[PDB]
Formats: C-alpha cells, structure tokens, sequence
C-alpha cells in the first residue's frame, strides 16, 4: 500500500518517469506541456505500429499486474527526445543488457586463467566496453540528482565503484597496492540475475545478514567475555614445553642465575620425541599430561603452537582461537594441547565455550536464516497464487503386451538390476582372473537382457507413444549407452564409456516406494535448489579470484618460512588450487589455512577467512537448510484368586508407590556408578576387585526379584511385551547367564554383565523434561532409518564410481620409517619391490566397497579428507608410483560428491529432526485442530494472561536514615552507574599481556584496589536496603561472594593461599557479574526479543544436555571393557586413553562433535603389532579392535553427530520461531512482564486492585502495543471494564481488557470469535 502511494506521488509529485521499457519497447513520458503518445486506457491503437505495440504492452500489464517494466525516472535536467532519449530507450531494451552479462562472462573466463598471453591490451578492452556503459546510463535519467541516485539503487552502486577502481588501475602508480587488481572481479556478482527467479534468495541472504546485524551485537559481546576467560586462566599457560635441568655437578653451570636462565632458553634441549615438528605440551596438573623423567615444566619460554598464533595471551589472538571454539573447528588441538598443559578439568570451561556458545549461537543465526527465508517465500507465494488463479504377428504382439502388463515382467527386471547393482558392486583390485571373467560375463549376458526387456516394450506398445514416459525414455538411454559401452571394448578405447553403467543403478528409482517419493520433491526444486546452488558456487568463485591476486604472489616469493617445504598443498597459486582452498573453508575448517595464510602474507588475511565464513557457512550452508525444510515439510477358585488377589495387591499394590519405586531407581544408579571406577586399575589391589563382584552376585539377586514382582503385579501379557520392560528381562537374562558360570564354568563374560548400564534409561525419560526429547527420539528413529536407506543409496553410487578408478591405487613406495621416496627412484611397483623394500597401503583406501565406503565418510563429514584427497590427488595408475603435482581434475570428483553427499543428505537429518520436534510439542501443549498456526497463538496469549499475579514490591523496613539507603538501591541512577563500573571493570582484565612489566602490574593492582572499595559501597546499600530479597536476586549473591573474596583476598592479607582463595575463582566470579547485562538490554527490542527465547529453551536444553553426558557414560563404559591396552598411535597420546574413565569423556566429548574421530578410528583399526592375548599368566592385551571399531564409531556418529546434536538445533529453531511468532501476531512474554513492573508501581501493597482516577495514568505508563496513550478516557471506556465498589479495578479484567484491545489493534476478523471463545473455557 505504502509503496503505492509513493508511486502515485512520485507520478505527481517530483520525481519524473522518462521512459517504461516494457516488452521490447520503450515507452515514453513527457514534460507537461509536450508529448508523446500519452493515451489510451482501453487498449487503443491511435498512430502506429509503435502505437499498436504500446497498446499490446498496455494490454499486457492489465493482464498481468506490476510484473515486470524497466522504469527510467525522469526530469532532470534536461533532454527531450531526440540523442538522449534515443539513447535511454536503446538501454531500457534488454538484448544490450543481455550484451553487458556477456563480456562480463568473458571475463571470468579470461581471468581465471593465469597472466597468460599479455593481452593487456584485451584488458583495455573491456574498460572501454564499460566505460561507454557507464556513460549510456547516466545519459538515460539524469543529471546531478541521479548520479546521486546512481549513487543510490544499489546494483548499480557497484558498476560505477569497482570500475573507477577498473579506471584507476590504468592509472600507474605501480605505487602501493595492486589493490586495484582486488576489487576488479567484484563485477561477476552480476551474474547471479541470470537464472530464473533469482530473487527469494538474493532476497533472502539480504534479508538474512541485516536481521544478524542485532545478534551479532550480541556475540562480539558473547565472545568478548570468554576470551577474557580464556586470556585470564589461560595466559601462556600453552607455551609450556618440558625443559631439563641440569648436569647436576656436571659440565655447564654453577650459581644458575644468567646461565640457568640460558640453559633453558637454547632451543636445543628441550623435549621432542622425533621431529613431530611443534614442541610437546606437557602439564604438572595432575592427570593432565606430564613428560619424561628427569625434566620438570616451565612457562615461559620461547614460542607457542601452531605457528604462534593459538595461545590465549595478548588478547586479540585470544579473540580468534576462542571463536575458532565457537565454530566447533580443529579444536581437536586445541581441545588436546590444552589439556597436555592445564589438567583434565578445563572441559568444564570447553563445555560452556562449545556447549553454551557453539550450540546456541550457531543456531540462533540457523534460527535467523530459516525465518527470514520462510518470510520470502510466503511473500514470493503471493505471484504463485495470482498467476495459476499377419494373424501370428497379431498373436505375438497381443501375448507381449500381457507380459508387459503382468505380475512377471517389472519383477524379473528388479531381479536382473539388484543383481547387476551386485556385479558392478565388487570389483577388487585383486579380483582373481576367474573372477574378473565371471563379472565380464555378466554385462554381456545383463547387457542383452536389456535390449530384449527394452527392444519388446517398444513393440509390444507403440513407438511414438513410448516415448511419453520418461522413465522408457530413460530406459532407452541405458542400452544406447549400453551399446556405446561395448564397442569401445571391442574396439579398444577407452575408459568412461563404462561409468555410465553407473545410471542403471537409478533405474532402481522407480521399482522404490521410499525413493521415488524422495527423488519427486526435488523435480519440485529443479531450480530453487539449483539457484541456490549457483550463488554459492559464485560467492566461492568471487572469493576465489580475489583471494589468487591477494595473497597470490606471496606465497612463490617467500617460500622459506613454510615448515622446510617449497609449497603446501592448499595454496593460493592457481584457479583450481585457489578455488579448492576457499571451498575447504565453506564447509569449515579454515584456520589451517589461516595459519598457512597469515604466517607469510602479513595480516591482511584474518578478514578474508572469516569473510568467507560468515558470507559462506553461516549465511549460505545454513540457507540449504531452509531450502530442504521448506521443500520437505511431507473355595479355591476365589482363595488362590485371592492369593492371585493377594499377589495383585502385594505387587499392584507396592509398585505404583514412590516409595519403592524410587527405591529401585536409586540403585541401578550407585550400582552403575560403581561400574565407573572400574578399569585399569581394577587389579589394584583388590578393595573394588571384591565389591564390584558382591555387586555382581547381590544385584542378580535384586535382578530376579524385580522381575517376580513386576511380573506378577501389572501384566503377564503385555510385560513380556513391550520394549523398556524388555531390556529388564534381558538384563535379568544376562544377570542369570554369570551366576550360570561361578560354579559350573568359570569366566566371567565381561560384556553381559555391562548390559546393567543399560536400564538407567528409564529413570531418565522420566526426568523432568526429557519426555519431550525422548518422545522426539524414539519417534524420529522410524523416520530416520528411512532417509538412511536413502543415504546409504547415492554413496552406493558414488562409491563404486571411485572403484573404477580410485581402486587400485593409494600404494605408494615406503622405507620403514614412513617416507614417500619422491620419484625418480621410484615410479612403478618394480623398482620399489625390485630394490627391496615395502610397497605398503594408506589405511583409508578405495580398494573394496566397504573400505571405499568409509573412507568416503571421512569426506562426509570433514574429517581427515586432506590426507585422503592428497593421497587421491596424487595417483595416476593402478601399479605404478603416485606423484605430488598431476591428476588434479579429479579433486572436482568430490566436489559432485561433497554437495550430494554432505549438505543434501548429511543435513537431511535435521530437516527431519525439526519437523518431528514441533509435533511433539503439540502433544505436551497444544492440539492438532488449529493447525493454522494463529488459533494457537491467541490461545498462548490466553494463557499467559491467566498466569500472573502480583510484585510484593519488597516494601521498605522503616529507618534510621537506613531509608535513604532504600532511596539509593530501587534508584534507577545506582543500577546504571554501579553497572556501568561492572564493565569498567572488565576492560581492566582485557589490556593484560603475558608477564608485562611491574609498571602495568602495580597499575592493576591500584584499580582492582579502588573498584572493591565502591562495590563494597555497593553491598552494604544493597543489603542495608532489601536484605533477604538480596538473595532471591540471583546475581547478587553472585555480585556478594566476589566482594567477600575480595576482603579474602586483599584485606588481611594472605599468608599462604589454596586453603581458602587462589586466582583461578576469584577472577572467575568477577566476570560472571558481567551477566547481569541481559536484564539491561531492553534497547533495541529484537535482541532482547531472541533471548527471552534462549530462557524458554534451555530447561529442555539442559536435558538434551543430560542425554549426551549420558550416552557418553553410555559408550565409554561400553567401549572401555572393549578398549583396554591398544598401543597407542596416533590419537590417545597415552594421556588421551581409552584407559580410565576421566578419559574415556575427554575423549569422546572430542567424538561428541565429531572432530578427530579419524585419527582415533585409525588407532582402533590398528591391526599391525600384536602380542596376542593368552588369558594367562602375562598377557600384553595391546592388541586391536577392527569389527568392534566400525560398529562403535558410526554407531556413534549417527547417535551423537547426526541425530542428538541436531536435536540441539530442532530445540532453539522451534522456540525461536514460536517467539517471532508471537511478536508478528501477537504478545511476547516481555510485554507481560513490563505490564505487571507497572502494575506492581500503581499497586505496591499487592491488593490487585487499582481507583478508578489512577487508570488513565496506568494505561499512559505502559509499553506499546499495551499502552493506550493520553488522552485515553473515551477509549478506556469503551473496554469491559467492571469495578468493585468502590470504584476499584482488578488486575486481569485489566489485562484481559488490554491484551484483547492489542489483537484489536493488530487486527480485525475472524481470530476475534475464537480468542472470545477461549477466553469463555478459560473462565
Ligand atoms: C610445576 O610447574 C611449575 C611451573 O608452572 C614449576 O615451577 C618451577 O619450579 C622450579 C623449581 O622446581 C623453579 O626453578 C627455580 O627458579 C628460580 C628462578 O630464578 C628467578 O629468576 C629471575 C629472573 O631474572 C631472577 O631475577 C630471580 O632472582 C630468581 O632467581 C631459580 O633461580 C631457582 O634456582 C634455585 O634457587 C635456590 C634459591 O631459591 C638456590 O638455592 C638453588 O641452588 C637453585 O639455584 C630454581 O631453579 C622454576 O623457576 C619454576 N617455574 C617458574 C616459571 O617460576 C614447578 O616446579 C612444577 N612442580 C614440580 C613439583 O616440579
Ligand atoms: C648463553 O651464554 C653464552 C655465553 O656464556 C652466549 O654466547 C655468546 O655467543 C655469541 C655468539 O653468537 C658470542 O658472540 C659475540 O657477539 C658480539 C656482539 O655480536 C661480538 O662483538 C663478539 O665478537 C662475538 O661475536 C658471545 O661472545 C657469547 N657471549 C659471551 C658472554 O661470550 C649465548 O648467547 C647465551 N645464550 C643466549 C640465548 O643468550
Ligand atoms: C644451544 O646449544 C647448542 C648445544 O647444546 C650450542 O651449540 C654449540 O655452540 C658452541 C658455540 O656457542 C659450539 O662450540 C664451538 O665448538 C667448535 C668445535 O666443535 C669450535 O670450533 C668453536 O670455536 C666453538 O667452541 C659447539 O660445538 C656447539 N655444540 C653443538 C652440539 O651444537 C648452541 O650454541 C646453543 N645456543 C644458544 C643460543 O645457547
Ligand atoms: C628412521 O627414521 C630416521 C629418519 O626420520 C632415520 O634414522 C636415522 O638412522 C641413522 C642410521 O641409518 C642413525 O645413525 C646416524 O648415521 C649417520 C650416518 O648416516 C651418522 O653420521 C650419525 O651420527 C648417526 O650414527 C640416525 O641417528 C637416525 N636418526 C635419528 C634422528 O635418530 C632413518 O633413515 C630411518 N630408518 C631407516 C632404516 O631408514
Ligand atoms: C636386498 O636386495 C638384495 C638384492 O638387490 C639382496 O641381496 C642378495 O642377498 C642374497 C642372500 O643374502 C645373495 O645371495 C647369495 O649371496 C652370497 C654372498 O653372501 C653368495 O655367496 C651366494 O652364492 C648367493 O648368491 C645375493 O647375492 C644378494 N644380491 C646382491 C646384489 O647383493 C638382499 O638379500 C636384500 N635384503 C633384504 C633385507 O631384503
Ligand atoms: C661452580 O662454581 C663454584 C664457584 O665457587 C665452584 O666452587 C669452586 O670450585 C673450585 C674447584 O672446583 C674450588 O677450588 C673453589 O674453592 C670453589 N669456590 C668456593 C667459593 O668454594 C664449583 O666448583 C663449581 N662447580 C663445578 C661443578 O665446577
Ligand atoms: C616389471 O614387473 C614385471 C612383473 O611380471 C616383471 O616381469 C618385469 O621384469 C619388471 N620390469 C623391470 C624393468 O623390473
């Protein structure tokens, strides 16, 4: 509407329309005292052809709506229809336009290259190109104004600004920068038009990133406190190396004050173990880490890891790591590093940096983009709603059409496929010379099968008509290309004519239910999808091209300071190099590069990688989420019945009680719990070797009495039956089995007796929330399982793609200690074997199916795909030597996997997850009759009105002046300016480096010294002024114990600390206090508006929370009596064990997110050494674990990774979406909240009453939309406003008068009815 009205003021008003290029014609609007063709209305005709087309144009739009016109706007000055007009009109019309995208291809094309011919001189070329063109359009509309608009529509904003830059680049200062060489390829952000509609998703990432714009306030913020932290406990902390001491009478020092300071500053001894580049973290916390013996641990000395730039000093490096934590990224060192340093308990801090900042606040921009996506397409819905509204041969042919029809013949054709799917599904490198002929024998004998099966249909029914059907037409492409395969292998020559064997496998489609229904959604998104997909290959691709000539000629110049090697293998020297290393950090790692970026190209780089994470993942891979959601929404016959009685009313009767029921429950708790401390050291010296084997005998005895009682007292029938009382039985089962083996027998089945851990199930769905999540659980698992059949299916296909030409190779030539020779000495199998020595495998390979299957998965989900891809990259045939450099083209295979593989599917997963987990809440809550999303709003409303009742108003103790205390404590200057010293105080701790100066020390101590002394003040007046509702006032007593600590800390003055204090908390409970700014926000109201909904998550949040501590309680016990002594390589340091079970949790929380789940795979698949275990006196166990590692790790990853870290997001999506909801409709919790802060200051006393005189002023005092502003009586009384005598008013007539007004004041129409009716049941 409004924009109407701007356009008919604009046809008055001051602005001008020159031309309306409509249709392949340019319409035109002249000057109120001259012409030209102003008129019809009607679909007239007066002059001419051009007259007649304008007519159709007319026609058209009358038709059709607003589509579509070009409109140049107009005065201004000057111009009147000859050389400028015609100029505009040549412009307005589209094939020019279509000309300018054209050499803007050219380019891309021409710049991708390298430098390569010195056509400079077709670079000018196309400046001249634009520089005309940048001419034909401030010609067109005008002057000085419209160059101020050309400034102004903001397509256009980026023609005019890079190409000056393009103009300047001419210009020659070879000074200071080759900046002008950045910016050029900004151009191609054109190119996004082009392809066809373009615009909810242009539309939507604009939409999407100026929405983030307030939340990102928040986190610049949420960051900015835990790098403190991290900078506060954590200050070079990560530089201890393991330095030795001395000769002790020895050879190189005496009074150890200049020398002990440079014994240990030579980098020269201190501990490496064998060249593993970096130096090796150590600790002397205990159980984190330590180092070998004569050594002792210091700080401060020379460098720190990666190459300088993780440590947590110096706070602007401690900004980056720390949001390196917020990424969930690579953190596997930086995870491990610091807890070789600091000790096994600082988990509690990586838990709140990745629990409760990289759960929530990757999900609350999740929660931004699929909103802000939703809100365009409904809108974009608006145009999709407008615009729908002889005799023999007879015989023979007869008897082949029945077969067609029959129950034989699609039957005997997915027989014949799901056995060729099985042929092509083997395919060894070794593959005997037998069985290489079976499966050349199988294509020709399945080959014809075809053609018959193809050759008959086609006859059997009529030629032209079958090729209606897709899918026949599809079928004949199979033995066209068939008959294409086996030529060539007559013939001789070559290769990929055998892959296309490869597009039978999707003849698979049609014989599906499940797939075909999967595969039909997608031809729905034959283009949303693909649209989407171009952006983010041109986003990449503009990213790209700017990094090549950015970073560019750095890393050829330097080349010495990478660690002792020419070139790494990600670098920014080519196209296909520097588009692969800005798609590695699209999915998300990308501080490996940023290492490998910054170390050698001075600064300029941390804007770019985290430009292309923001830009790319967050914004754009979280974009793909929305698509899928929003596409994939789809006497003794009493007397023993007495006793029968008497057993129902013993059992029935005891058994709905608490009183025992949580009598059992306590149990398989410190009974599991006893479980934990079990291993190795159990044979420690045996207190736990006894107890956990009374344990053993008394809990089989509790075990079958459980299962009298339950037995008897609810149901035979139904006990036996259903699955949480099945996995008692089964317990009760495995308890039985030990008991069977201590006299007749003996060992002890280990694994039986760790079934126990598997009930405390149930105690758990009961837990106060997790009945929500739970449901949402075992729910999601039918439908889980579906996509999976669906996910093992495109890999299936991907898979033995790589067979047919990854298999073979990954056989590089090695000397023992694992070296890759080079070349030249090497390059085939021969001169490998033929010297002596060991042509030995890459333990990911793609030799098999199922050994190509998994180390598929490691590109899945990003982990350890550099050291495949590498691998993958570098060989080029089946017995020969693989090389650094060649076979590069084929690094695009995984990128036609990684798209289909790991965003499409591996993200598959949560756009079931969230549309489970709104159902479930419908069924704790709700109904399922409303459905429509706004009867459920109203009746929330409802709700929230006949929650509250009132404030105390915590009323005043009467005096000395201990009064003025109170007028100092409610003031709204003291809350303010004793905060705003809070945050003082927190900038303090960020100016603090690593050990720096005295000067800087003696300065924080005086400020700390003086900041107390006022939060001292602070107290008393806090205390002096309300007392006991101090402590229901949760960040006070927080705000008090900080204080008290202080007078610990500085007043008396120590002696000696641990006993009471230490720096750890004291500084820790300082910032915590910075908290207490989320009661403050109430500014800019849609930051404010997203964390109110943070609060109504986290209580279902936490008990998510429970499950992940769970199965991990779950599956370390589970695999620690599976993973004892396993050597170690190559992830459980011998500090990071399967050992205990401290570890057996920093382990896994690592495995929790799925970051380094390779390197621990490769040491529980390590199957080289072993001293195989006897059961005897002795035995080394150090020995393996292959089938009982595959079914563990991908039974953790679907677990853990896929289904339950979802989960996490399909929480804060559903809640983050509800409150939006309602602030669209409807009435945030805020709202109640700010109504009942005001009541609470017109009714002090709490009597929920207010006179009728103070109304008016209590409707002034309030917040929109609630707030009805003065003047206000003729308003006020037109609401059902009732008053008890004497003319007082209660509160909820008050509130249900007022909130039904705002609904009113929203809107009209039919809501109205329902939200009376529920009011009506509510009553
Ligand atoms: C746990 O890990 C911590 C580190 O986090 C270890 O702490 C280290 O402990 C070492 C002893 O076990 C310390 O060595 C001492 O360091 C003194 C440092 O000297 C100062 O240097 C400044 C710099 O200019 C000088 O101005 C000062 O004047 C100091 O001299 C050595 O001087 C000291 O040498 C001894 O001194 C005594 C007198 O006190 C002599 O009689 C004796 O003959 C000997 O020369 C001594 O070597 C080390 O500094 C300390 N780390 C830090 C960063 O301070 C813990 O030891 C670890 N835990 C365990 C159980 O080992
Ligand atoms: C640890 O102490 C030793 C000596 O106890 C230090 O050795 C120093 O080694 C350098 C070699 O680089 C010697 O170089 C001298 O430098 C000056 C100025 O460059 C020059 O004029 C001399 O002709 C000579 O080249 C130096 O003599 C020697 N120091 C002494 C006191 O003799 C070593 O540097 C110390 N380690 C660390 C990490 O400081
Ligand atoms: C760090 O420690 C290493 C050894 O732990 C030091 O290397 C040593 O450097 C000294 C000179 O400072 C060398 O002494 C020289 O010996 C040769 C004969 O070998 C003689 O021709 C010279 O006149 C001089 O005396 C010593 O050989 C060398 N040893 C080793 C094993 O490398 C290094 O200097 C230390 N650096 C710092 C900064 O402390
Ligand atoms: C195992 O890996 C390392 C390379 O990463 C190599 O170990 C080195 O092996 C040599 C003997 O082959 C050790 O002895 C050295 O021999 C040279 C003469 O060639 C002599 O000048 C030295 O004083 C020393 O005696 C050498 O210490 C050792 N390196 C280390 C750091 O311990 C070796 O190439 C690999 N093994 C095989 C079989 O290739
Ligand atoms: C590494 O490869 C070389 C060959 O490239 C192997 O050397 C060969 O070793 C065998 C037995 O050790 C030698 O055969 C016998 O040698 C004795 C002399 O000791 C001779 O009297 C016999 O009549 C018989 O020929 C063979 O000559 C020798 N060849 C060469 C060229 O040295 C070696 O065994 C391989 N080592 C490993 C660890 O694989
Ligand atoms: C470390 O330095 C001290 C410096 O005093 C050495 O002590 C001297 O040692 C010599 C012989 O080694 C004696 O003749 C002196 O009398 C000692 N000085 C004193 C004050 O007693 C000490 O020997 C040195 N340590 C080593 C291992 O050489
Ligand atoms: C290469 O390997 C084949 C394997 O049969 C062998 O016969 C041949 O002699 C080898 N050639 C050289 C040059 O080592």
């Amino acid at each position: 509407d409004k924009g109407r009205g701007a356009n008919k003021d604009r046809d008055g008003s001051a602005h001008p329309d020159q031309a309306l290029e409509q249709g392949s014609r340019l319409p035109a609007r002249m000057r109120n005292i001259f012409p030209a063709e102003l008129a019809s209305t009607p679909l007239e005709d007066f002059d001419p052809f051009y007259k007649n087309k304008k007519t159709f144009v007319v026609v058209t739009k009358a038709g059709d709506i607003f589509r579509f016109s070009g409109e140049k706007s107009l005065w201004m000055l000057d111009p009147f229809t000859p050389i400028r007009r015609v100029a505009i009109s040549t412009m307005v019309q589209p094939i020019f336009s279509y000309f300018i995208m054209i050499t803007i291809l050219i380019h891309c094309i021409f710049m991708i290259m390298p430098a390569t011919q010195t056509t400079y001189i077709l670079e000018l070329v196309f400046l001249s190109i634009y520089t005309i063109e940048v001419v034909v359009k401030v010609l067109a509309r005008g002057f000085i104004l419209h160059p101020f608009a050309y400034l102004r529509d903001p397509w256009n904003w980026l023609d005019f600004l890079v190409t000056l830059i393009g103009y300047i680049t001419l210009v020659v200062d070879l000074g200071h920068l080759y900046a002008l060489r950045a910016f050029r390829v900004l151009r191609s952000w054109r190119t996004v038009t082009i392809v066809p509609g373009w615009r909810t998703i242009v539309d939507a990432l604009s939409l999407s990133i100026t929405s983030l714009k307030d939340l990102v306030l928040l986190l610049l913020f949420s960051l900015f406190v835990f790098a403190v932290l991290g900078l506060q406990i954590y200050m070079g902390v990560l530089t201890q190396k393991c330095v030795k001491h001395f000769p002790a009478d020895g050879s190189w020092g005496n009074f150890t004050d200049e020398r002990w300071f440079n014994y240990t500053s030579n980098s020269s001894h201190w501990y490496i173990p064998d060249d593993w580049i970096e130096y090796p973290l150590c600790g002397n916390s205990s159980g984190a880490g330590m180092c070998p013996p004569g050594y002792t641990c210091l700080q401060g000395y020379g460098g720190n890891p990666n190459y300088g730039y993780t440590s947590f000093d110096t706070f602007g490096w401690a900004f980056l790591s720390v949001f390196r934590l917020v990424t969930l990224d690579y953190w596997e060192d930086l995870y491990q590093l610091a807890l070789r340093s600091a000790g096994p308990w600082h988990i509690l801090f990586f838990i709140i940096v990745v629990f409760y900042g990289t759960f929530c606040f990757l999900n609350f921009i999740l929660a931004v983009v699929v909103m802000s996506y939703t809100h365009m397409v409904k809108r974009a819905d608006e145009e999709k709603a407008a615009e729908r509204e002889c005799v023999p041969w007879q015989k023979l042919q007869g008897a082949i059409g029945a077969v067609v029809l029959s129950p034989f013949f699609e039957l005997f054709i997915a027989v014949i496929i799901v056995l060729n799917i099985t042929f092509m599904a083997l395919d060894h490198h070794d593959m005997n010379i037998e069985f290489e002929r079976i499966l050349r024998t199988g294509n020709y004998i399945f080959t014809s099968i075809y053609i018959v099966e193809a050759v008959l249909k086609i006859i059997a029914l009529s030629p032209k008509f079958y090729f209606k059907d897709s899918w026949n037409v599809f079928d004949f492409i199979i033995v066209v290309f068939a008959i294409l395969e086996l030529g060539l292998e007559g013939v001789q020559g070559l290769s990929v004519f055998r892959s296309f064997r490869l597009l039978r496998v999707f003849r698979l489609a049609k014989f599906w239910p499940t797939l075909n229904n999967f595969m039909s959604v997608m031809t729905k998104s034959y283009g949303a999808f693909v649209n989407v997909m171009y952006v983010m290959f041109l986003l990449l691709f503009i990213f790209a091209i700017i990094g090549m000539q950015l970073f560019g000629m750095n890393y050829i110049d330097n080349m010495e300071r990478f660690p002792d090697g020419d070139l790494p293998r990600w670098n920014f020297t080519d196209f296909l190099h520097s588009f692969m290393i800005v798609f590695r950090a699209l999915c998300g790692e990308w501080i490996e590069s940023m290492w490998d970026c910054m170390l050698v190209g001075d600064w300029s780089c941390i804007p770019f990688f985290v430009a292309v994470f923001f830009v790319g993942n967050l914004v754009i891979l979280n974009l793909l989420i929305a698509l899928l959601l929003n596409n994939y929404g789809s006497a003794r016959d009493s007397s023993v019945q007495r006793m029968w009685s008497n057993i129902r009313r013993v059992c029935f009767l005891l058994a709905k009680n608490k009183y025992f029921q949580k009598f059992v429950t306590a149990v398989l708790v410190i009974t599991s719990v006893l479980l934990a401390l079990e291993d190795i050291y159990l044979p420690q010296r045996p207190v736990l070797v006894n107890i956990t084997l009374y344990v053993d005998y008394v809990l089989t005895a509790f075990f079958v009495i459980e299962m009298i009682i339950m037995l008897f007292a609810v149901g035979f029938k139904k006990y036996f039956t259903s699955k949480w009382y099945w996995l008692d039985f089964i317990v009760v089962v495995a308890y039985l089995l030990n008991f069977v083996l201590m006299c007749a027998g003996i060992e002890a089945l280990q694994t039986l007796r760790l079934l126990r851990v598997f009930r405390l199930f149930r105690p758990l769905s009961k837990v106060n929330g997790m009945q929500v999540v739970t449901s949402t659980l075992v729910e999601a698992v039918p439908h889980i399982f579906n996509v999976i059949l669906v996910g093992i299916f495109f890999w299936l296909v991907f898979a033995i793609m790589g067979v047919q030409l990854f298999a073979g190779k990954f056989y590089k030539c090695v000397d023992e200690n694992s070296t890759v020779l080079s070349h030249e000495i090497t390059m085939d199998r021969n001169d490998c074997l033929h010297e002596n020595y060991t042509w030995e495998n890459s333990p990911m390979n793609f030799d098999h199916v199922g050994n190509a299957y998994l180390s598929l998965l490691q590109v899945a989900t990003f982990k350890g795909w550099l050291q495949i891809m590498n691998d993958a990259i570098d060989s080029r045939e089946v017995h020969k030597q693989p090389i650094r450099e060649t076979n590069i083209y084929m690094y695009l295979y995984f990128i036609f996997f990684i798209v289909f593989g790991s965003f499409f599917i591996l993200k598959l997963f949560v756009c079931i997850l969230i549309d489970i987990f709104r159902q479930q809440r419908r069924k704790a809550e709700g109904l399922s009759a409303t459905d429509s999303r706004t009867q459920l709003i109203y009746r929330r409303a409802v709700m929230r009105t006949m929650s509250a009742k009132p404030v105390k108003r915590i009323p005043k103790p009467t005096c000395h002046p201990q009064s003025l205390m109170y007028d100092i404590s409610v003031n709204r200057k003291f809350e303010y300016t004793m905060m705003i010293l809070i945050i003082l105080n927190v900038a303090v701790m960020a100016i603090d480096h690593y050990g720096q100066s005295m000067e800087f020390s003696e300065v924080l101590d005086y400020l700390n010294l003086i900041f107390i002394i006022i939060f001292f003040v602070e107290c008393v007046i806090k205390v002096s002024g309300l007392r006991h509702h101090y402590f229901k006032d949760p960040w006070n007593i927080i705000d008090f114990l900080y204080v008290v600590l202080a007078i610990a800390g500085l007043m008396l003055s120590d002696v000696i600390e641990k006993y009471f204090i230490s720096p750890t908390l004291l500084r820790i409970l300082r910032i915590l206090r910075v908290g207490r700014l989320l009661r403050y926000f109430q500014s800019a109201r849609g930051m404010r508006l997203l964390l109110l909904a943070l609060r109504k998550a986290l209580r279902t949040l936490f008990n998510v929370s429970f499950l992940l501590f769970v199965i991990m309680f779950v599956y370390a016990v589970f695999g620690m009596e599976f993973f004892m002594h396993i050597r170690d390589a190559g992830a459980i340091d011998d500090v990071y064990n399967f050992k205990t079970f401290g570890q057996s949790i920093i382990l896994l929380f690592q495995l929790a997110t799925s970051a380094g789940w390779d390197g621990v795979y490769f040491a529980i698949a390590n199957e080289e050494d072993c001293r195989a275990p006897d059961h005897e006196l002795g035995y080394p166990g150090n020995c393996g674990s292959r089938a009982l590692g595959i079914a563990y790790l991908v039974s953790y990853l679907i677990i853990t990774c896929l289904v339950v870290i979802n989960m996490y997001a399909a929480v804060i999506l559903d809640y983050v979406l509800e409150v939006y909801e309602d602030s669209k409709e409807g009435l945030t919790d805020d709202d109640y909240d700010m109504f009942f802060e005001v009541w609470q200051q017109f009714d002090p006393e709490a009597t929920q009453y207010i006179r009728y005189d103070q109304l008016s002023e209590l409707l002034e005092a309030l917040q929109p939309p609630l707030q009805v502003q003065k003047p206000n009586k003729y308003k006020i009384l037109s609401m059902n406003i009732p008053i008890c005598k004497d003319d007082h008013i209660f509160y909820k007539d008050v509130l249900e008068a007022l909130v039904k007004d705002v609904f009113s004041r929203r809107g009209s129409p039919v809501e109205a009815g329902d939200v009376q009716a529920p009011n009506v049941d509510e009553a």
